[PDB]
């Protein structure tokens, strides 16, 4: 679902 | 890196 990945940082 | 994706116990 979420935590680490993709939507913040890049 | 972060925010969505893996992280949240999955």
């Amino acid at each position: 679902x979420l935590x680490l990945x993709l939507x913040l940082x890049l």
